[PDB]
């Protein structure tokens, strides 16, 4: 669930900022998405975006309104490292993954301040 992907960021960016989730990044994160992404972090939230309309393709999944978001499942952190547990079902195992590779893509892509908040309708 995405209270649990914010989770898995602060797990693998234990200094990220709080106050961030306010705030969209580039063409896709947060958002719904349009365009091209910007940067490679923004590309790690397209990919992101990409996995979730994956996972609701797979006809043996149905989520809460359609929304992977609200699929809740079960993860660990351990000294930064994620890990998804075994006993997730196929669907909550996806959408984990999902997470977990975004949170990894997110910690080491370069964060570019000038792309916050984006001018979507100009840029996107
Ligand atoms: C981890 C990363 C970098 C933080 C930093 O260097 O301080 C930040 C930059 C923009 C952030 C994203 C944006 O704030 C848009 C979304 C806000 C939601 O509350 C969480 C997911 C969400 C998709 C965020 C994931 C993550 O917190 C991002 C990708
Ligand atoms: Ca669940």
């Amino acid at each position: 669930a995405l209270w649990q992907f914010r989770s898995m960021i602060k797990c693998a960016i234990p200094g990220s900022h709080p106050l961030m989730d306010f705030n969209n990044y580039g063409c896709y994160c947060g958002l719904g998405g349009s365009g091209t992404p910007v940067d490679e972090l923004d590309r790690c939230c397209e990919t992101h975006d990409n996995c979730y309309r994956d996972a609701k393709n797979l006809d043996s999944c149905k989520f809460l309104v359609d929304n992977p978001y609200t699929e809740s499942y079960s993860y660990s952190c351990s000294n930064t490292e994620i890990t998804c547990n075994s006993k997730n079902n196929a669907c909550e195992a996806f959408i984990c993954n999902c997470d977990r590779n975004a949170a990894i893509c997110f910690s080491k892509a370069p964060y570019n301040k000038e792309h916050k908040n984006l001018d979507t309708k100009k840029y996107c």
